[PDB]
């Protein structure tokens, strides 16, 4: 989609639930010596001061093509109207810390007023706590 590649992601708020569905990506940036990386995604409620939202993906060895098709539901309240949703992709490493790969988030007020639905271009790690792009097609 763009340097980092892109991802399908779903998006809806319907209780005071936010449900997330993470699919897959595409074009991801090789992490490792052998050309490739082991993605996996977290997702988080930012800001987080207690470090208590934290959910993550299964981890997909070798691809840079994931495809993970994993469900997510944060119960929500009225102090996350001003908190956003972030969605992180990084590649699990086992001698060395894990490689951010790209990012993306949404404000839970965007997403009450309408849901999030398909590719999105992924950003860079400081830029991605703050915005996201669509991509059509
Ligand atoms: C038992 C070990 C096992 O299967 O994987 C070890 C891992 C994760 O390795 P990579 O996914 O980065 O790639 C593996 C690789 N370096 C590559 O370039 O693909 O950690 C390392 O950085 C060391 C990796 C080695
Ligand atoms: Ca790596
Ligand atoms: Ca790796």
């Amino acid at each position: 989609t763009e340097k980092r590649g892109r991802i399908y992601l779903k998006a809806e708020v319907t209780d005071e639930k936010l449900h997330v569905t993470v699919r897959d990506a595409k074009n991801l940036i090789p992490m490792d010596p052998n050309g490739l990386s082991d993605p996996y995604v977290k997702l988080k409620l930012i800001p987080d001061p207690k470090n208590e939202s934290k959910q993550k993906t299964k981890t997909i060895r070798s691809t840079l093509n994931p495809q993970w098709n994993e469900s997510f539901t944060f119960k929500l309240k009225p102090s996350d109207k001003d908190r956003r949703l972030s969605v992180e992709i990084w590649d699990w490493d086992r001698t060395t810390r894990n490689d951010f790969m790209g990012s993306l988030s949404f404000g839970v007020s965007e997403l009450m007023k309408m849901p999030a639905s398909g590719w999105y271009k992924l950003l860079n790690q400081e830029e991605g706590e703050y915005y996201n792009v669509p991509i059509p097609e």
